[PDB]
């Protein structure tokens, strides 16, 4: 019952339909990937691969408008955010293209007897399972390091961004990668599970939901494969009493509502000290009234629709649950009276520890503002989570913000900004947010054979 | 159905029996680990931990003979190899106690704007499942890195080394660790699965068989936790035409027959150039006649019994099967006519690619020797294996051995030495031998939060 198709969320219309690859076609795709890997790709020098991967960055920049428009069309992202996605996607590919030689150099080890080094070698085919919320950047985050490492990639995308998926495969074709180096695949869950069992698949990278992560990580475990899991978060956005209030507000608005809050590192739990709570919340109310919500391709649009009826209905559901559980609906909480999946930017307060959404991931334009009485209480609140992806701390006192950062149980903490992407920066969570680090030098370590060669 | 007991492989006598922990006892073990971590262990300084772990190493060395005798008694390791294991176990604990401050110090990141660093923080309770073949070293390998990083440990050892397991628990007690920092546990396979599900267990380290691995890794994946897997090996031991023949025979004998071949990185597949094959085989046949097989508690015994009747019966089975399959029994191939699980050291030749033992892991004192016509044939034969754990290459030409090393598909390659343990040498395999690296700076990084802290 899975359907790969473009259903435009601004217009509610099915634009394009795509067939699943058959068992035979899946076999052909894996056959091709193995062959090119062993016979061609792993044998090319870093410098030859760099040509290709860097050329792909160049193609994305040149054709940024085209690629950003596919993002906006398939899943509704406002064009300025889609164009930003494409720019960072290009940056990520350049980062690995240019840095791979540094990262993939032999690591000689200091030993008092003879010699030892670690040689970095490719593993094989990496199977990547990627989400719809950042359809280019999630692919680049995996494809850039792995192709530079001499791995090949089979990528199964979310069923609602098939054209983005095809555009990324085409990009690599146009950059000069051989057929089989990077391939798209359209599969049901059964076929995906069978692909994980294939002994030629040497690693599984997943970005997505807990549920998806639980099914796939268990499969990878049973097949005794390396895997990485990048899952949801409910990140704390901590605003201390000595925060630059105007700054915290601006970063909170971007953090929660950029991409309509459909971001795993969205500022989902705003944790604001007593002394600046009223002003923060007033700044928040005001800011969401300035959004230009409409057609993601229109000039002045800041926020498009939700990605799908489902994504919208989940957030509206969670909003109404929270209100029935005792929360105050400060703003929003309703679908807009127009065509397409448009939801009002929403603010909730008084969300107690016993409230049904307290521990939920709200993947939509819905702020949750908690009032805390101290620093310690803010840290305690931030940690009262089954998640641990990112986090933000706001304080004019850098050392205080540092101390707070050390005590919040997550994978990443941003100080005086929101959690925001960059190629240089390692990305990943702890607890139910997953394990492993993508991006930075750490990203390229995940799926390689680090071979010890010892002479004595 | 599991029974935790000492059954002395030299006498064949059950010496002591131990009851399973009750679910209530398991509960208290977990509560106490969590409490101790939160309010004590994670909050101690690196230096305070070092004092404890370094004292643990001190006591190991002080009581060398006591601990080594327990290993001998429970699983049959000859005292010189048991003492060596204790010695290296102490050095592992000393290595991480002394080194952790450097290993765990923050990493500055090269960023375009502002600042970023990675800080290294504990995750919580780490569940370790360890084998009988190195009952102390396997525990230190995980307890050392993890305890120093500020994790606490629950350890389930193989059911035939319970006195070793309890002694290692007692060692950290005597060293001043709080109760709950390191704990032994006696569990059946069902309770073990239930412990993996517990949200408080933040990672699973297993060294064991493929089938143990498959079940536990599936469980850890399904519970959304990081697992670490060190499974089978069937390592190549490559002797080229220009090898120092005496040196290669010496290391082959130790590689295959140390701990009676009950070693995941044992030299299981000896691959010898046709020009030196006869003199190599001659040097091997001769060397094995000089073993002193007997009571492992004696300091002049070189080889004790197998660890169990079943480990012994299987190795003898694989031999009979190999000969029925067309192999030549050069030497050994029988149970010794005395009390205990004593097997003769065995050499097999003419094990062809269609012989049923060709891809099998032989976990016993059974050398398999392959003749090859060339360096490339040797590389090809080494790579004709579902495993990729360790490996060795012997050649006076070091450049040539380095090129062969590069070409063998394995996690580690030793030149002119057999695969052998050292604290500063990273350890792991590829293919069906599992994944991840322990020991060195890499071992301490498996179960930590690599937290990004970023000031924009």
């Amino acid at each position: 019952m899975i359907v790969y198709q473009t259903l435009n969320p601004t217009t509610e219309t099915v634009e394009r339909s795509f067939d699943l690859h058959t068992p035979a076609q899946m076999k052909d795709i894996t056959d091709r990937a193995e062959h090119v890997w062993k016979t061609d790709w792993k044998l090319r020098s870093i410098a030859q691969r760099k040509e290709i991967v860097s050329r792909a960055a160049d193609l994305l920049r040149r054709d940024r408008q085209h690629h950003a428009s596919l993002i906006a069309t398939e899943m509704g992202k406002a064009l300025p955010d889609a164009l930003e996605e494409i720019d960072v996607t290009a940056d990520i590919l350049s980062f690995y293209a240019n840095g791979a030689e540094e990262f993939l150099a032999p690591t000689p080890l200091k030993v008092k007897t003879g010699q030892a080094k670690i040689i970095n070698q490719p593993l094989g085919i990496i199977y990547c399972i990627e989400p719809w919320n950042f359809p280019y950047y999630q692919l680049a985050r995996v494809a850039g390091p792995n192709l530079m490492a001499g791995n090949v990639v089979i990528a199964k995308h979310a069923p609602n961004v098939p054209q983005c998926a095809l555009a990324f495969e085409k990009l690599f074709h146009d950059a000069g990668a051989p057929v089989g180096a990077y391939a798209n695949i359209f599969l049901d869950n059964d076929q995906s599970a069978e692909l994980i069992k294939d002994e030629r698949i040497r690693g599984v990278a997943l970005t997505g939901s807990e549920r998806a992560g639980q099914a796939v990580a268990a499969q990878a475990g049973a097949a005794l494969k390396k895997d990485t899991m990048e899952l949801g978060g409910s990140d704390a956005f901590i605003v201390l009493d000595d925060a630059d209030l105007d700054l915290a507000v601006k970063w909170a608005v971007w953090g929660r509502f950029a991409n309509n809050g459909q971001v795993c590192t969205a500022a989902k739990r705003m944790i604001v000290h007593e002394k600046v709570y009223d002003a923060f919340l007033d700044g928040l109310k005001t800011a969401i009234t300035r959004f230009r919500i409409g057609n993601p391709l229109d000039r002045d649009t800041t926020h498009g629709p939700m990605s799908s009826l489902r994504a919208m209905e989940l957030a509206l559901d969670q909003t109404a649950e929270a209100v029935k559980g005792g929360a105050t609906l400060v703003a929003g909480g309703k679908r807009m009276d127009r065509k397409g999946f448009f939801m009002e930017p929403t603010i909730l307060t008084d969300v107690s520890k016993d409230n049904p959404v307290f521990y939920q991931e709200i993947f939509g334009p819905v702020a949750v503002v908690h009032k805390v009485a101290s620093e310690q209480a803010a840290i305690d609140l931030a940690n009262d989570s089954p998640y641990g992806l990112g986090g933000a701390v706001f304080s004019r006192d850098i050392a205080r913000a540092e101390k707070v950062a050390e005590q919040v149980e997550t994978g990443m903490v941003f100080i005086n900004t929101a959690t925001a992407a960059a190629p240089e920066l390692p990305f990943g969570g702890i607890k139910n947010s997953g394990f492993g680090r993508e991006l930075s030098f750490l990203g390229i370590e995940e799926f390689i054979n680090r071979k010890l060669v010892r002479i004595g």
